[PDB]
């Protein structure tokens, strides 16, 4: 057993990679008020580019774990960038005010590239590394996801001015087009170059004891439901995250609805509430590796999340930029850090079963309330005004705040970690 210098060079190929598919998520949705623009639709429509990753994710993520169980990383990796690269290739044809289902194919291709991208950061992460290094490569991963959505909420408004020039327009567009095009294809080049099936050399004792050994998908998610606290988490867990990717899609319809332009400023805010999200989430972290209190942390920062909902939809009515940059910071550090908070509570309540299955049904459980939420926000945002929408999220929140409450600390690793201690 012999871990290997190329462990970082795949994880970080896969982070850019992972964030340049998450930038084309929010590539739209970022930049929202612009793109209503070129194309000539409602708002609505857009916000579908964002959404159509998370319809798509729902029912292909079983055939895609299928794929991958046949066809093992490596494929899913290519398949992954290249539909991302593909996809990007695709919006170059789309640059026209008539040709928003070109776009939106494109899109579909990078939301169906998801599922190839999602899936996998903590399955590369049992792969390369090294037991003490799993927790480690596997944040790593998913923080450049989330680094791709501050990334894609920083960068699209510097690139495209807000102009009702329709074909200097399509010339910005293109650029911002021509870059993650290039970038994709950069990285799909450095795909082809640095992944491998497998190591040389197995990277620890449990996975060396994986391919010495070497149950279903369909008997795993029969047995989940039966764990009643991790039903609970769940749909916590969905109305928490699902809350995130409503208000993160919808972000440029609030913020430029009060601020008018601030299309630069409303993407820093966007990457202000992931970066905090980032920081807060390491915080969190590394509180739990010496308290271990899984349970109390989880309803704490879930509590600190509808606070931090609820100050920030009540201070973004005033007008101050600076104090909504602060709250959405502040929100950002509990609504954002509880995504891979979640993830590592789940593993708790579900203790042995294989991390992929949890997290694939919280992040559906993610995907199912996030288009529940982003369609009755977005429709309460047109017909009552952005504060019942924001209201909207806080209430279940509050739910979800309650709900968590009832969770019980069936601390099953826990407790499978002090048996094997004595
Ligand atoms: C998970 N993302 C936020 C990257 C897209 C919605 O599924």
């Amino acid at each position: 057993i012999k871990v290997s210098r190329r462990r970082w060079a795949v994880v970080l190929v896969f982070s850019c990679y992972s964030m340049c598919n998450s930038f084309q998520w929010i590539q739209y949705g970022s930049i929202n008020n612009i793109f209503m623009h070129f194309y000539g639709v409602s708002a609505f429509a857009i916000d579908w580019l964002s959404m159509c990753y998370m319809l798509t994710y729902i029912p292909l993520l079983l055939p895609v774990a299928w794929l991958l169980e046949k066809f093992g990383l490596r494929t899913i990796a290519l398949t992954g960038s290249a539909l991302n690269c593909l996809g990007a290739w695709v919006k170059l044809g789309s640059l026209k005010p008539h040709l928003f289902p070109v776009t939106v194919v494109g899109q579909l291709i990078c939301s169906v590239a998801q599922v190839f991208i999602l899936g996998m950061p903590s399955r590369i992460a049992s792969v390369w590394f090294g037991a003490n290094e799993v927790s480690t490569a596997c944040s790593v991963a998913v923080f450049g996801n989330q680094l791709g959505i501050a990334i894609g909420f920083l960068v699209p408004p510097v690139l495209v001015p807000n102009i009702e020039d329709r074909d200097e327009l399509a010339y910005h567009i293109s650029i911002m087009f021509y870059i993650i095009g290039g970038v994709a294809t950069l990285l799909l080049i450095l795909v082809i170059i640095v992944f491998k099936e497998k190591p040389k050399y197995p990277p620890s004792r449990a996975q060396s004891l994986s391919y010495a050994l070497t149950a279903s998908y369909l008997g795993s998610i029969a047995r989940l439901f039966k764990n009643l606290n991790f039903v609970l988490l769940v749909i916590t867990y969905g109305l928490n995250a699902g809350a995130f990717y409503a208000l993160s899609t919808l972000l440029n319809r609030m913020v430029i609805w009060h601020y008018p332009g601030e299309e630069v400023n409303a993407g820093r805010i966007g990457l202000t509430i992931v970066i905090a999200g980032m920081l807060g989430a390491v915080i969190s972290g590394i509180w739990l590796d010496r308290s271990k209190t899984y349970k109390e942390t989880t309803l704490v920062v879930y509590i600190m999340t509808l606070v931090g909902m609820v100050v920030y939809t009540f201070t973004l009515n005033l007008g101050h930029l600076w104090v909504v940059f602060i709250t959405a910071g502040t929100m950002g550090f509990f609504m954002t850090g509880y995504l891979p908070l979640g993830f590592e509570f789940a593993v708790e309540l579900t203790y042995p079963e294989s991390e992929g299955i949890s997290s694939g049904l919280l992040n559906i459980s993610a995907q199912v309330f996030g288009i529940i939420f982003t369609i009755s926000q977005g429709q309460i945002i047109d017909n009552y005004g952005t504060k019942p929408g924001n209201i909207f999220l806080c209430v279940f929140l509050t739910l979800g705040a309650a709900l968590t409450a009832f969770i019980k600390a069936d601390l099953r690793r826990q407790k499978a970690n002090k048996e094997t201690l004595e």
